[PDB]
């Protein structure tokens, strides 16, 4: 069934008054930016999957930070592509003419933030922002490095060395008085979801007329939790995807490619 109808399409999307879009890992390395929880790209001497635990922060949160470190930088020379920025303008718009949109983001990298998108929801955090593991206090952080020890470490390549930063070297919070050791605000496996950004997803969610799916469908994580919801309410659901035919799911609209080529277009 699945319609391929930007005809049609674009008369809902002219109908619909409050949209949904659920954004993924496609959208973000459609730009530049480095995928972990992917095919390949370990990460020098690591599973990914394995370095974004709370387990490694508590064996060594220096090679954890090691891999933070990194993470925030190489995005210093990466993009918001035109994905990001047709979902961007399409927000602007409507916006002043009448409508909301809404970008649900499992994405940590903010490309979407320098778009121009201010309704956004990262589900898992962001890595600009950081966490102090005592006083929980969270905080924008966007310093280049994030400590003078990180400096010139955090290197990709494999055989690379360690660098066993001593903790009391590591990020740590100013809070006055405080000085925790600070972790990334960025939701691990094994961790959960903020509950509130969870309470307002599945808000956005019965009250969404429009549903979109970008980079990463609903048959493959991080996600799925919200396909399901919006086929039985009865609404329509547009997948965007770069997977060709590979699937376990199907719905109102299903297109092909880079969110590049198609959104700008479609939006
Ligand atoms: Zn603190």
């Amino acid at each position: 069934r699945p319609s391929s109808s930007m005809a049609d399409f674009r008369k809902f999307f002219a109908k619909a008054k409050h949209i949904v879009i659920i954004s993924g890992a496609g959208v973000s390395a459609e730009s530049g930016v480095p995928t972990f929880r992917g095919a390949g790209g370990y990460w020098r001497k690591w599973q990914a999957q394995d370095l974004a635990t709370p387990l490694a922060f508590a064996h060594n949160p220096s090679r954890v930070w090691e891999f933070y470190h990194y993470r925030r930088e190489v995005m210093g020379s990466k993009e918001p592509n035109a994905g990001h920025r047709a979902i961007a303008e399409c927000e602007t718009r409507l916006g002043k003419q009448g409508r909301r949109v809404v970008v649900i983001t499992q994405n940590i990298d903010e490309l979407h933030r320098k778009a121009g998108t201010k309704n956004l929801l990262e589900i898992h955090g962001s890595l600009f922002k950081t966490r102090c593991t005592s006083c929980g206090v969270v905080a924008e952080n966007y310093k280049s490095p994030i400590c003078p020890a990180l400096s010139g470490k955090g290197a990709p390549e494999p055989g690379t060395q360690d660098a066993s930063i001593p903790v009391e070297k590591l990020p740590r919070c100013e809070e006055a008085g405080c000085g925790g050791l600070l972790r990334p605000h960025v939701v691990w496996f094994g961790e959960n979801l903020d509950p509130a950004i969870l309470e307002e997803v599945d808000r956005e969610l019965a009250h969404c007329d429009l549903c979109l799916v970008v980079g990463t469908s609903s048959v493959v994580y991080p996600a799925a939790m919200f396909a399901p919801q919006v086929a039985a309410r009865g609404v329509p659901v547009a997948e965007f995807n770069t997977e060709t035919t590979p699937a376990t799911n199907r719905f109102r609209f299903h297109f092909q490619g880079p969110c590049g080529t198609t959104l700008p277009e479609a939006l």
